[PDB]
Parts: structure tokens; sequence; C-alpha cells
DNA sequence: TGTCTTCAACTGCTTTCGCATGAAGTACCTCCCAACTACTTTTCCTCACACTTG
């Protein structure tokens, strides 16, 4: 029975990453560091004005 | 006259990447086709009757 359900378990959880990996891959792609160290997108809209805060 | 509230119907998605190996619909219709048997077709073959004879 355990086992089982193990492979029941480890046959699902792929599913439920994919979206969990593409919804959020698509907002932040154009997410990055501006030269002046300020996160900004690929629109030029700031983010963060450092990364982590630190850089 | 003006603004507000709930419910139900409608929209769009909910793992990735490849092998296999592609197959199969079908009603309505049929003209074509294959069949069994009989019938028909083209060339050829061979004999036969009457009037008259003597």
């Amino acid at each position: 029975m355990a086992g089982r359900e193990g492979l029941i378990d480890t046959a699902v959880k792929t599913s439920r990453s994919g979206y969990l990996q593409r919804c959020l891959t698509k907002q932040l792609e154009g997410v990055h560091v501006s030269y002046d160290n300020s996160i900004r997108d690929a629109d030029g809209t700031l983010v963060q004005f450092m990364y982590g805060g630190d850089a």
C-alpha cells in the first residue's frame, strides 16, 4: 500500500511544478540587472534598486 | 430618478519529449464485375426431287 501511494505521489508532483515554473517564468524573464545595479525589467520599469538590497 | 447586491451562465486552463504507426469512419447508391447456364453465331459439309426416257 505505502509503496504504491508513494509511486502515485511521485507521478503527480511533476504536473504541479511545471505550471509553477512557467507561470512566473513568463513574468520575470524580462527582469534583469540594469547597468546601474538597479533591477529593471526588459521594459525598463524598475523592480528593485538593488538585488536583494546588497547587489 | 439614482445606486447597489447576489447567483448562475460563460471563459480558459492545469507536465515535457520522444517512439510507434498508423489505422478508420458510411448512409445512399451503384455500375462494374464475376458467374452459370443457355442460347446464339459463322463457316462448312453433304444429300435430295422432278421431268423426261423408251
